[PDB]
DNA sequence: TAACCGCGTTC
DNA sequence: TCTAGAACGCGGTTA
């Protein structure tokens, strides 16, 4: 078993060692050395220097295998090697009686003779243990093993003991007034991935330079930049059934385009491609050279052996694809099998336990994983086309997938130009955005490139936190586990959480820098601002700019200018002037709220443990059933008398024989019905204000990890802001200088956004499943604190201006043009400090009301002496003033629309576009193109009324297209304008009992093209709604648009069935469309974006063909 | 009406 | 196995 399972494992190792040697990775062993292990003597110690590019757990011999890690290097002489570190896996046993630890030692040493290599007593800091801040430590038994198989064996042997100790004890003599097994409290750090365990304990990181010596790896801090690995990026294109997805079973690979370190190549399957293709060039932009040599080949099998032999030739340590883990690689694998080729022996690639394709020597960098996790691009923009436009700054070749299989024979040169396009986009997307980010992150996260690319951002956070915990000798907590059911007030809870961010829609309509607005200034607010002005201006200098008032020359001049503008506002409250369209958002809001308040899971105390205590409030919110327990028990007992089908000799089971999970599942389903009948309600929501103790002396390893990564992000966010300033400094006539400045902006804005998701995942991680540091309190406290801060700022903006929209940590607003705006302190050095009074007036009050004055830190660690001080890193950040902001309005009375608007810069360019269907994936294309046309038009017009009039022209043009029953439009534009695409996250089978346009479109796509359409998840349901079944629900009139593309026989059969008209003969799309459905949809968009906002601003309906709601007509009447 | 769900956004 | 969070819009269905 163990030595036997070693066989698969030790055989796979020898195969990997052979594959590695083939690709240039011979296992290097450094010479012997009897001197000292001091890194100052790196040049004298015998060894080989290399750049660490990969690492993998392995099994080595010298009958059982020894656990270890292979480390893959690129040396300085243009070569490569790998070296192995062996390291005994280990986990700990915790005891509930510290005195009797030795007894447990003697038990487990005898009990685990089968697998235990060695045993030892160690101490670690336990953050749940009393007096741990005074130096006390938890005694633990460290169990070490020869390999991970043996570690797992001991886990299997120890779990029964852990279960028997949790259950009740056997009885025996009842008049009798403990054994070694019952002192085993728990096992700890048992589920750490072994290669992570080696990377943490040995402090080794991919992307650093080491010298492999006998005593170990020595980091060469002298070596600065990364070695340059051989990078290959490839894309595959294949034949496909008409209107259907390819099947590796039958379909063949036409061509494989790739690029190796900037040199383009293309291999062709001439049995499908008509002409031999000649070397051509696709350099989409000068920065992206693209000269492609062509390798035309006879059969598909020949194409595969050319791709496999070229890979063997160049020896790539990185292979990049776009969605290659789930399409390209699985195809090349299946086609290699059919042709009697083993891809492993060929190139060393194979699917792993997650079905992804990896190798030992070469990372597989699927750029689609980066786009999905670190781009911050909308899902509508996550395709290679949009990603190339967003990040590489050009348009790549496009080609209808329905024409690719035909164009293989009709125009194969156009097919070849498309494939190389997908290839140039993948190579340069990886080389400019992915490769720098992932390999740099590997320098601080103890994972290899493949894992650093694919692991969730919560897992990345966990990796970073474990390094800090280990290096501070802090015992790792076990992964959090949810109770199988929780209760509130006797009711079974369905779900609980905390109140998140505060969002407000305060005003809708058009706002522009040239159109006047009415402001009612609170004079008592101007008094407060004048009271606060001397200290706020000092706060702007000493805190916001990290200087001193003694070095500024014009502190008084600035103060007098602001005072004057402020007093003029106090004398003239009612004003009707031009607005300043500004946005203020707290930088890294939740993280800075956490680090300011010293928030971390281990700091949340329970009043049974821990001036020292900073009490903070959050809002709990639970959703429970209305049934009380007495009811709850009733259902259960009824279920206990029923029978349940077995999960595949015994055909039935009892309720108590089932899993406690599926039990609750049945209990839930039944309790739902009962309440619906007895209470006429299934869910009851309730909000409870809760308080938690946040100890300010706890070991701040978590808090400090968040501070560090915030500063890590701020570097790139600052560089992004620096280069946005450099771009406005350059003369427009110098194209090359503006281009490079733009390229810097996109690069640093990307790097800061990728760091933004990991940073904010330190907040989400405390609520993540399996979290080693779970705390609902900490998260709720963060959210409530942010909600209190933003409403404080909104209360002030209200009194000196008009807030338009608010979300969590940001406010959009308009201020009077006369409001104190931007100033520049002048320093004795000639330097200038920038001041935005609307920003600094808020930030001063933020620090007045939300500063942590109970923040403590170890001053003297040896004597356990703490010092208390004040901390506040919460700072609003101002952007603007903008040319225009356009906010939509709700169709229903008294309500607004949140999370949707459009903002325009002074130069007319689009600044922000939030929420609207234009950006969302799928949605009705008509609404998308209408929105794409309409928002820029809000800039036209000389008055508010001429503005709405210029927009109305575009509206009525679109309304005309639909009131014309699509006669003005050609056939092509019609199919694309009236199509609504929607993605099914799961598969149709997993949607039982649900009605949706996508579900119906999928069933019909299956009933027509076949079941093969609906086998996978993520199906795109392109449909049009038919008037066919009249007065019938819409989910019933959704026809797949592919129907109008098949042969006429198939169309009539299905259209008649879907229309319930066996007499139908006109199969034109224009005759099937329910143009009334789409006209209402267009009418709904025009109401929310144009007409109803115009009414709110006092403008009679600019599009009278779209009638106001009756509530609005009645409001206008009065 | 109001509750409720799937998707994809803004935070 | 691996797995960051909550608030919200909109087109639907359901009670
Ligand atoms: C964008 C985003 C935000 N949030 C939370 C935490 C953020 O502090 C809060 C505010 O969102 P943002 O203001 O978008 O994020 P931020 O304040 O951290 O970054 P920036 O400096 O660019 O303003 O919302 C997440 O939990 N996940 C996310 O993906
Ligand atoms: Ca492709
Ligand atoms: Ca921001
Ligand atoms: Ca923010």
């Amino acid at each position: 078993n163990n030595y036997a399972l070693s066989a698969q494992q030790l055989l796979n190792a020898s195969k990997i060692d052979d594959i590695d040697s083939m690709m240039g990775f011979e296992r290097y062993v450094p010479p012997q050395y009897n001197g000292r292990f001091d890194a100052k003597d790196i040049d004298q110690i015998p060894g080989r220097v290399g750049w660490l590019t990969n690492m993998h757990a392995t099994l080595v011999s010298q009958n059982q295998g020894i656990s270890g890690v292979d480390f893959y290097f690129l040396d300085e002489e243009g070569g490569s090697f790998k070296s192995t570190v062996v390291y005994d896996p280990y986990f700990f046993i915790a005891c509930n009686d510290e005195s009797r630890v030795n007894d447990v030692e003697e038990l487990v040493k005898k009990y685990l003779e089968s697998c235990l290599k060695s045993l030892q007593i160690i101490r670690k800091e336990d953050l749940t243990m009393d007096n741990h801040l005074l130096g006390l430590q938890k005694t633990l038994i460290k169990l070490s093993f020869v390999n991970s198989n043996q570690l797992f064996e001991a886990r299997k042997l120890l779990r029964p003991i852990l279960q028997d100790n949790a259950n009740n004890n056997v009885q025996r003599n009842i008049y009798n007034v403990v054994d070694a097994k019952h002192l085993i409290e728990d096992i700890r750090e048992y589920d750490v991935p072994y290669h992570v365990r080696v990377s943490i304990d040995k402090d080794i990181r991919v992307g650093k330079w080491y010298k492999v010596t006998q005593q170990g790896f020595i980091e060469d801090t002298r070596k600065i930049a990364f070695a340059d690995p051989v990078v290959m990026a490839f894309d595959i294109e294949t034949t496909k059934p008409p209107l259907k997805f390819p099947d590796s079973a039958v379909d063949q690979i036409m061509m494989i385009s790739y690029m190796i370190d900037g040199e383009g190549f293309l291999i062709t399957n001439r049995e499908i491609i008509s002409e031999d293709i000649e070397d051509f060039e696709y350099t989409p932009k000068p920065e992206y050279p693209g000269f492609f040599t062509i390798f035309n080949e006879n059969d598909e099998v020949a194409l595969l052996q050319r791709f496999f032999e070229h890979i063997r030739d160049v020896r790539p340590t990185v292979i990049s694809t776009f969605n290659g883990d789930f399409f390209d690689w699985p195809f090349i694998h299946n086609r290699s099998k059919i042709h009697g080729l083993d891809m492993f022996d060929e190139i060393g690639f194979a699917p792993d336990a997650e079905g992804e394709y990896k190798s030992s020597y070469c990372s597989h960098m699927d750029c689609f994983r980066w786009v999905k996790r670190d781009s911050y691009l909308p899902q509508g923009s996550q395709g290679l086309k949009a990603v190339t436009q967003s990040k590489l700054g050009y348009n790549p070749i496009e080609l209808d997938p329905e024409l690719m299989t035909p164009y293989a024979f009709e125009k194969p040169q156009h097919l070849s130009e498309y494939s190389v396009s997908d290839a140039v986009a993948t190579y340069y997307l990886y080389m400019k955005y992915v490769h720098p980010f992932i390999f740099s992150l590997c320098t601080i996260i103890p994972l290899n490139p493949d894992e650093t690319l694919r692991k969730g951002t919560g897992t990345l956070c966990e990796m970073l936190l474990m390094v800090q915990a280990y290096q501070h000798n802090i015992l790792l907590p076990n992964k959090h586990t949810d109770p199988i059911e929780r209760f509130y007030d006797g009711h079974l809870l369905e779900s609980e959480t905390y109140v998140g961010g505060h969002v407000e829609s305060l005003e809708a309509g058009v706002f522009r820098s040239d159109l006047k607005n009415e402001f009612k200034i609170d004079p008592s607010a101007i008094d407060e601002l004048l009271q606060e002005l001397p200290e706020a201006l000092k706060f702007s200098v000493e805190v916001e700019n990290k200087s001193s008032v003694d070095k500024v020359t014009n502190f008084e001049e600035i103060k007098n200018q602001i005072t004057q503008k402020l007093l003029e506002l106090k004398e003239n409250n009612i004003r009707n002037e031009l607005p300043l369209i500004y946005h203020v958002d707290v930088a890294s809001g939740y993280p800075n709220i956490m680090t300011t308040n010293r928030l971390q899971p281990d700091s949340i105390k329970a009043e049974r443990d821990c001036t020292c205590a900073r009490k903070l409030k959050w809002a709990w919110r639970g959703e429970f059933f209305p049934s009380k327990m007495d009811e709850y028990n009733m259902i259960k007992r009824a279920l206990q008398n029923e029978t349940f089908p077995n999960k595949n000799k015994k055909k039935v089971l009892t309720f108590d024989e089932l899993s406690y999970a599926d039990q609750v599942i049945h209990i839930k389903k039944r309790l739902t019905e009962y309440s619906r009948k007895v209470y006429h309600r299934v869910k009851v929501s309730e909000i409870v204000e809760r308080e938690a103790i946040v100890c300010q002396r706890e070991n701040p390893f978590y808090v400090d990890t968040v501070k560090s990564f915030r500063d890590r992000r701020y570097e790139f966010k600052g560089l992004a802001k620096t280069w946005k300033g450099n771009l406005s400094k350059i003369d427009p006539s110098d194209k090359h200088a503006r281009d490079e400045a733009k390229k810097m902006i996109v690069l640093y804005d990307s790097l800061q956004l990728a760091h933004k998701v990991i940073l904010n995942s330190f907040y989400g991680y405390v609520m993540r499943k399996g979290s080693r540091w779970y705390s609902m309190e900490m998260a709720g406290i963060t959210c409530l604190t942010g909600a209190t801060i933003i409403q404080m700022a909104r209360a002030l903006v209200e009194r000196v201006g008009r807030p338009l929209e608010l979300d969590t940590d940001g406010i959009w607003c308009i201020l009077p043009k006369s409001f104190p705006e931007t100033y520049f302190f002048t320093l004795e050095n000639g330097k200038k400090l920038y001041l935005s009074y609307p920003c600094s007036m808020l930030n001063y009050r933020v620090h007045q009301k939300f500063t942590n004055h109970q923040y403590q830190e170890l001053k003297d660690p040896l004597n356990y002496i703490y010092e208390t001080h004040s901390e506040n890193t919460i700072f609003f950040e101002v952007d603007g003033p903008y040319k225009a902001m356009i906010l939509p309005s709700s169709k229903e009375e008294g309500k607004g629309i949140k999370k949707r608007y459009a903002v325009f810069n002074e130069d007319g360019s689009l600044a922000e576009l939030k929420g609207f269907e234009l950006k969302r994936r799928g949605e009705l294309q008509l609404i998308k193109n209408f929105q794409s046309d309409i928002f820029k038009v809000f800039l036209e017009g000389d008055t508010l009324e001429g503005c709405y009039s210029a927009v109305a022209s575009v509206c009525n043009r679109w309304l005309d297209v639909l009131d014309s029953h699509g006669l003005m439009l050609e056939d092509e534009d019609l199919v694309s304008l009236i199509c609504e695409n929607r993605s099914m996250s799961k598969t149709l089978k997993e949607y039982e009992g649900q009605k949706s346009t996508s579900i119906t479109t999928a069933r019909r796509l299956g009933d027509f093209l076949g079941e093969d359409m609906v086998k996978d998840k993520g199906l795109q349901c392109k449909y049009i709604i038919s008037s066919k079944p009249f007065n019938a629900p819409v989910t019933e009139r959704a026809i797949p648009v592919a129907i109008f593309s098949a042969d006429i026989p198939i169309k009539r059969s299905f259209l008649r069935r879907w229309t319930l008209d066996p007499s139908l003969e006109d199969l034109d799309i224009r005759t099937i469309i329910d143009w009334g459905y789409y006209r209402e949809r267009l009418g709904s968009a025009i109401q929310k974006i144009i007409t109803i906002p115009a009414a709110l601003q006092g403008v009679s309906n600019p599009v009278p063909r779209v009638e106001h709601p009756d509530w609005l007509k009645r409001k206008i009447a009065t």
